[PDB]
């Protein structure tokens, strides 16, 4: 009798997901102190339920350029599926989320370094037209967040078709 604002899913895990506001990871000023954490409940099957007993509730959130998600092409659709509820107090609060991943961007959301959890990499999408939300959950972390912060270094490569 809870968190029941889905029909077709079931209540997993609900965080607080921080972000700051930043055009691009290779911006030397990446660091902001304009730092807008908005609530946020994952949802899972039916029943289905994962590892979050002792999990962080504030996640740290990345906003990147979905041009660099081409490098996870097949690292992508190999990942999880959840669905993502923003639930809110203020509207411009939201709405100022919207205006960012909805122009096309990828949320990498990573775990703290304070407490021993176990590190993993958490990928978000905006679902525009149906006002929804997907949590994209891969496999293998090591193997993403490499290829994510090696995707920039790779920037300098060029070609036409």
């Amino acid at each position: 009798m809870g968190q029941q604002s889905v029909s077709n899913k079931l209540l997993a895990w609900s965080g607080v997901l921080e972000w700051q506001e930043k055009p691009k990871p290779a911006s030397v000023d990446a660091n902001t102190k304009l730092t807008r954490s908005l609530p946020c409940q994952v949802y899972v099957n039916h029943g289905e339920n994962l590892k979050t007993e002792q999990w962080p509730q504030k996640l740290i959130m990345q906003l990147i350029p979905q041009q660099l998600l081409t490098t996870l092409g097949p690292l992508f659709r190999n990942s999880r599926m959840v669905q993502f509820h923003f639930t809110n107090k203020d509207l411009e609060s939201l709405k100022g989320l919207y205006r960012i991943m909805g122009n096309g961007f990828a949320g990498c959301v990573h775990f703290p370094h304070t407490a021993p959890c176990e590190v993993r990499v958490l990928m978000l999408l905006y679902s525009s037209k149906k006002k929804i939300f997907m949590g994209l959950i891969p496999y293998d972390q090591s193997g993403f967040v490499n290829g994510i912060r090696q995707v920039i270094t790779n920037h300098k490569q060029v070609q036409l078709e």
